[PDB]
């Protein structure tokens, strides 16, 4: 007799996340509202795919005549744009070849290929991220054997970016670590660095000599594509070396589909080439070649005028809505007689915001009046409409 | 800085070949380097069957919406169905959980990871000749890699005997990995006597089977193709099965595979396949949907399945018929030794049996390219090159 592989494996533990779906779905209240989803909702609840998708997978179904594997690296025109959105057209950085780009299954997947490559090649040991946390980032890097440490970040009573305490807190942080920043939209808060604050930031990395990391999702939900971009390019400006992970399941509506993009930075171009060569073996012992549709989606609109602009507009309106519906949240629980102030939340920027609720409340809020946030009190602006908005800030004055 | 001491990678051997390929100037140049299937015209193209399910899902999706870490469900069922057989005993027991992965590639790695993490897994022995991904991937998580005997060069056979003495060595605890058919690079497969003798063989030294999968249907047929990989699920025991779509759909880019685990009962493997989701939640969290869609939809689809086993049936007989052809043609120009065992082999690879030397030879002189291992792909012959290929071999014989 021998013992099971598997004979000793205890369960991981239940996703809460999943769960609360669970009671949501059974929820037979006709007003039940949803604000804990983690993806864009259009103003009809749905998450559709983008018309400026729709017709680049046309395009692509009529033209793709192969689909023989591209390099470790992917599609190349993908990573052209990748640059141009990350540094800008004509940006210094790129005619100098100082980035690299590996296309990626999602910024997840340019996470942890940032993560392996790191641990493998270089003497990083610790990477630093916000307090609150993406929950994710910590199972990512610890699974290349890098500890995570959290710096002071939001100030949840008082709804601000405590500045002095990140950089206070930062101070801990030594040469050679990666300090991992959000290059907009921070999820879950919303809150921001101010292009001054970033500068601080970029001149703060150079002196004290950690690796900026910049985990770029949200690119165009802040204030537009440049504008959410000049804290990255801020950084870019001030140092030698840079790491930046880029998502484009959001900006795209291609959740689904794993695109994303993990770009180097280096001093120079016979530097990054040679740092890319190691990044391009983390990807072999990994997945290999990334996932070509997603990739191949998002080229044919950037590198298309017509497409573009359509694209372009689709995801103006998207970050206007959200824009407006911060502005409703703000004015209707002034008007149900909210008992305190939620200026903060127009000062925030992309889907997601601490209400400011505590657990307790968020329990009473989904039991007595089937509004549902997460327990961390994030809620999802999208999910927000003119059709619930009354309803839900009904609700939360109740339970204040 | 923290990059600036960084060695760079050494120069990959494949791209550099590839490169010397394009730039050599001679039009009767012959790639037999390649890794991925051509067809007659010497072009990869997508299947038909592929293009429908491609249209299917244009019209039909209305959301591109995260799915979970295992990926698309409809997928795993075929996956398992291909696997084990429709109405199997151990798909009826919920034996098997499947994970949608980035290619056979990344089921891999998950494989990897997940045991590296979640169990006394310490070893991984592969092939020799092994395919050279599996010594990176299974490095990357920390797993030693070890190899067991398994081809004979000279006699082209696989060396049982000597797989067999390989493997005594081979701990309780350790994984052992086997390519389930078309064994890659040499094409030599355990007839199923044999892989009921390894099957036992796990049983009783209790070591946990791997089986990487990525040419189901390029041998004999689906179903015999599986015959092995059954062979190890009937022991009722634990089996991890990598499994790949790029070849036998076409969809190499797509990044299309899956990582299945079995165990005794549904309890046990429901636990295991937890901590196996904790893995991919730690590397790209869910795997791309387009490919899985794109398998799923031809694989639930009576007139788009039919279309799809039609045109894998049509590349299996025309590497089938080109092997014959090769050793007919070897023959006819006089070679000076037997070639008939490249008839005994199975799916697009084989060792020719040329040296290094050879190999070298054969590519400056007369512009055949082979891997430098004198790996050819049987798919890169035609009727047309099938002459002129041959005279250069004998040649440097």
């Amino acid at each position: 007799h021998h013992v099971g592989t598997f004979e000793n494996i205890t369960a991981a533990p239940a996703d809460p996340i999943l769960g609360l779906a669970d009671l949501f779905r059974a929820d037979e209240r006709p007003g039940k509202v949803d604000l804990g989803i983690g993806v864009y909702k259009d103003e009809t609840g749905k998450t559709p795919v983008m018309t400026s998708v729709k017709k680049a997978e046309q395009y692509l179904l009529e033209n793709e005549t192969t689909k023989t594997y591209l390099g470790l690296d992917g599609l190349p025109e993908f990573g052209r744009c990748t640059q141009e959105l990350l540094f800008g057209k004509g940006s210094a950085l790129i005619n100098d070849k100082r980035a690299r780009t590996a296309q990626t299954p999602g910024g997840s997947g340019a996470l942890r290929v940032a993560a392996d490559f790191l641990a493998k090649n270089t003497s990083v040991k610790r990477v630093w991220v916000s307090n609150p946390s993406w929950p994710n980032h910590k199972a990512i890097f610890n699974s290349a054997g890098l500890e995570v440490r959290e710096y002071a970040y939001y100030d949840a009573e008082n709804h601000t970016l405590d500045f002095d305490a990140l950089i206070n807190s930062l101070n801990e942080a030594q040469a050679g670590d990666v300090v991992l920043f959000h290059g907009c939209c921070h999820n879950p808060t919303g809150a921001d660095p101010t292009l001054e604050q970033w500068q601080t930031l970029a001149q703060l990395s150079v002196e004290k000599g950690w690796l900026p990391l910049i985990d770029f999702a949200y690119q165009g939900f802040g204030r537009g594509l440049e504008e959410d971009a000049e804290g990255l390019r801020a950084f870019a400006a001030m140092h030698k070396e840079l790491i930046v992970a880029s998502s484009y399941s959001k900006n795209f509506g291609l959740y689904n589909e794993r695109v994303g993009a993990c770009t180097l930075v280096a001093a120079d171009s016979e530097t990054v080439d040679r740092a890319f060569s190691q990044m391009k073996a983390a990807i072999r012992a990994n997945y290999s070649s990334p996932p070509a549709h997603g990739a191949s989606v998002v080229a044919t609109i950037l590198s298309n005028d017509a497409l573009r602009a359509i694209w372009e507009q689709e995801l103006t309106d998207m970050r206007q809505r959200i824009q407006r519906l911060r502005q409703l949240f703000v004015n209707t629980l002034q008007e149900k007689g909210a008992n305190r102030d939620f200026s903060f939340i127009i000062k925030q920027n992309g889907m997601f915001s601490f209400s400011g609720l505590t657990k307790e409340q968020v329990l009473r809020l989904r039991e007595e009046f089937g509004v549902y946030a997460v327990a961390s009190g994030r809620v999802n602006v999208a999910g927000m409409t003119p059709d619930n908005m009354a309803p839900l800030c009904e609700a939360i004055v109740a339970v204040l």
